[PDB]
């Protein structure tokens, strides 16, 4: 389970770890990782990440600030 939780960690969207440039698909790409990464269980990486970014989370997945930007733009 632990490796699986971090399986989706690295198996998410590189766009979630890297801020989008000027493309739109990046939002859809990022958005995909966002749903798959957010619905995945929790790991020490998830808790440690939230503390590093000061984000209130525990049951959900880990998401970067740039990632949230990609999401808001995706919804428009
Ligand atoms: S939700 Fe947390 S444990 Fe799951 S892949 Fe994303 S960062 Fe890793």
């Amino acid at each position: 389970m632990d490796w699986r939780h971090k399986a989706v960690c690295r198996d998410e969207d590189p766009e979630l770890f890297f801020p989008v440039g000027n493309s739109g698909p990046a939002l859809a790409q990022i958005a995909d990782a966002k749903l798959v990464c957010n619905r995945c269980p929790v790991t020490t990486e998830c808790l440690s990440w939230a503390l590093n970014t000061g984000q209130d989370s525990g049951v959900w997945g880990g998401m970067s600030e740039d990632e949230r930007r990609a999401l808001k733009r995706r919804n428009a």
